[PDB]
């Protein structure tokens, strides 16, 4: 039949065609010979640093293209305002080499970039995003203030609200605005003497970087790291977040009274801050965004991954499960009780959280919405399915097509 | 060119060079990835309007022969050069050729090894290959099938096997086994849209009745086989009950579990795939090994469009079915997978849990890295349907491609 990817839902038997992928202008990692679709960081999603300004011709088309998406969203394609804005963009690129977005355009692309994120299962909220314009920012100290305002608004005392703060874009012959940390809120990872790590092994490099930059270290599993904010052509400056601004949740179990005594906890606000935001060819090297957690992110990946808190065994022991044999499914039993702990603790502290069931069910609804609106939705299957109970969620049975659409959130090299 | 692969749990890195030997294309392109698609019309070996191009067949043939002689280390020997002569001579005159039993045995093991969606490929060298290429009727097919079953089952101490029926011939029909597996439970579409038994088998259950089978009305009624000899209507054969080992499910601690009347067969024998070796295609080549507990406990019994027993168990367990946040689904699933492992273990029937299975797969990945410089894997299929990140494979990046010999999907004969 149709000349587009046929996509099927095995639970429902329903069929759809993805026509939206025709819009993709950025190549992926796969070729007809092999699928490189399980690679976390292929050199097809990552945006290398451009030491020199993008070729005027290529910037122009990415820009002309973005403006078109913008006007189509307001339903003024072909209009005088549309054609004028186009002439205005090339005029600016012609004399300066780059151009700038209007306030409403930035808000559009930012929402669009989230909307285009293949690995995000919470895109049913894509329209609800508070875009804080911070393109006026000119110092690392000011970045700190904006971030504190971001955390305050976004955290909203446990009734979290999605938001992103856009700092100045990459400008030729001038350094980038960078947040060295991966997230605004992270736990320190201390490299022990015996070789191990106290805290979060993931954050070991940044922890040592903060120390080398004047940070006075603590020695706990859950120490919140300080921000290492960087302004153009200046070394990064260290800033310590006010404890009152960082809302955390002490984990406890609804039935297993001893879970509380484990001293486990997690911060309520998830804010990626190392990702690059690309809109119409313009690159925003620092633009932290945040929403709310899905239970499995904390209870399974963060707490149970081998290379993270790895608390699976400790909980298994407390539960008195046979940790000597795999066929007892002690890893399965503990993980379920740990996720149940994250859910219970957050629901008690009145902090926002969504479980993997409700989360995937809502993404399916988002998929219907997008089929009607754009004829498809770029989705990364391995990332959409929860790290536990996979086939128990509707998304598992949903085939997905993955591709890159702009605007978008891309990975970028570490500033060091 | 050569994909840099990484394991995020150990931070180790390897370059897959084996992908360079892939000659068949997948559904992916640089514009988009379709790797999560179960069966694209592309890879699928559908029927043909005549005999395959001699040029193409000859090249896939010569290639395979090269593989075999490399395997026995006689690459270059007179026996190697004379087998190429025989194949060239035979293709040039008959438009096809035939395989020696030994080569077919090497092909089948290599087909399994190259299967990207198989997590148990560590056992790839251990395969009993029954040469059934001297079959001329459905009745003979059935006797060969009963032989395969009786052997593979081995009173519960399961062994991996494959029975290879006559290859495909241009202008002639195909030897086909209509059932997707030798052992399956019936799916009776009841009046009110409901489905008694296994929903995934509703169509084949109907085909059997259409062909004269007298159906039951249980949830676990073993289906009869519809075997088809070339250009002939399929025939109905009922498997001898003694041949079909089944395991009654019970929980080690939940006494009421048994009362649910749940059970599942011991032998997983896929009978609808096509085995291609050196350009030749075997439309009927049922193969079997043993179950990984998740296939039964999670997928077969818990999938929405399958038995879908999740809620029932949840209620017996007296869980909070009101909200999704009480994780009742996850809780019921873990106990269901447990009951399976207990039952198959109490009954002395081979079964491997997803933890043991994936650990062995990691080991296999290692062996293959040294052996052939890579290993095609379909991440979504290798990672079990529950506790994904709780297993070593989840944290392993994988490269997926098509190597030959290979098991391919094929159209339904009806
Ligand atoms: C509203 C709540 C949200 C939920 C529950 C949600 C959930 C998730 C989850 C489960 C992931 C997987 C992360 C991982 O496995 O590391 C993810 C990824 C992602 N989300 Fe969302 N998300 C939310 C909000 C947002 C917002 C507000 C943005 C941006 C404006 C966003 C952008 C992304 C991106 C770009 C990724 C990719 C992460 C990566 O590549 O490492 N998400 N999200
Ligand atoms: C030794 C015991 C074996 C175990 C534990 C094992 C396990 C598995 C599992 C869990 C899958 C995925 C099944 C699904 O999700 O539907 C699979 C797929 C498959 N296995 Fe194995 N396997 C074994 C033996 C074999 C043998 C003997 C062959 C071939 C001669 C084989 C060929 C394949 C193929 C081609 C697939 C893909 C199935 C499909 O596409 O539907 N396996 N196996
Ligand atoms: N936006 C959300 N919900 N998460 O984004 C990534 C958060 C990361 N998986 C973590 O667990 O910290
Ligand atoms: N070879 C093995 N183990 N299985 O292959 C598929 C069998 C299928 N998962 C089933 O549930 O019957
Ligand atoms: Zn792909």
């Amino acid at each position: 039949g149709p000349k587009f990817p046929r996509v099927k839902n095995w639970e429902l038997g329903s069929i759809t065609y993805d026509t939206l992928c025709a819009q993709s202008q950025q190549d992926g990692p796969c070729t007809p010979r092999r699928c490189l679709g399980s690679l976390v960081l292929p050199r097809k999603l990552q945006t290398r640093p451009s030491p020199g300004p993008p070729p005027a011709e290529q910037l122009l088309s990415q820009a002309r293209d973005f403006i078109n998406q913008y006007y189509s969203s307001i339903k003024r394609s072909g209009s005088q305002a549309h054609e004028e804005r186009l002439q205005e963009v090339e005029a600016e690129v012609a004399s300066t080499g780059t151009y700038h977005l209007r306030e409403s355009e930035l808000v559009f692309g930012a929402k669009q970039a989230w909307r285009n994120a293949p690995r995000c299962v919470g895109r049913i909220q894509w329209g609800k995003l508070q875009v804080f314009d911070a393109r006026d920012c000119s110092s690392a100290q000011e970045m700190f203030t904006y971030i504190c305002n971001h955390i305050k608004y976004a955290t909203n005392r446990g009734n979290l609200r999605s938001a992103i703060t856009v700092f100045p874009q990459r400008a030729p012959g001038r350094g980038d605005f960078r947040i060295w940390n991966s997230q605004l809120v992270r736990y320190a990872g201390y490299r022990q003497q015996d070789g191990s790590v106290r805290g979060d092994p993931a954050n070991v490099e940044i922890t040592e970087l903060c120390i080398q930059h004047g940070w006075t270290p603590g020695n706990g599993r859950f120490d919140v790291l300080p921000l290492l904010l960087q302004a153009p052509d200046e070394a990064p400056e260290l800033f310590v977040l006010p404890p009152e601004l960082v809302l955390e949740v002490p984990l406890e179990h609804p039935t297993l009274e001893w879970f509380a005594a484990l001293g486990l906890r997690w911060y309520a606000l998830p804010a990626v801050s190392n990702m690059l935001l690309e809109i119409g060819g313009l690159e925003f090297s620092a633009a932290p965004f945040s929403g709310w957690y899905m239970s499995t992110e904390i209870g399974t990946r963060n707490l149970c991954d081998p290379h993270r808190y790895n608390i699976l065994e400790d909980v298994a022991v407390c539960m008195d499960l046979d940790t000597r044999t795999t066929s007892s499914l002690w890893k399965d039993k503990a993980a379920v009780e740990i996720n149940l702990a994250v859910l219970h603790s957050f629901q008690l502290a009145k902090v926002t959280i969504v479980d993997h069931h409700a989360a995937t069910v809502s993404f399916m609804k988002h998929l219907d919405n997008e089929q009607k609106a754009r004829g498809g939705c770029p989705a990364d299957w391995a990332w959409i399915v929860p790290p536990i109970s996979g086939s128990l969620t509707p998304v598992f049975h949903q085939e997905m097509v993955n591709y890159i659409l702009s605007p978008a959130f891309r990975y970028q090299p570490d500033p060091w």
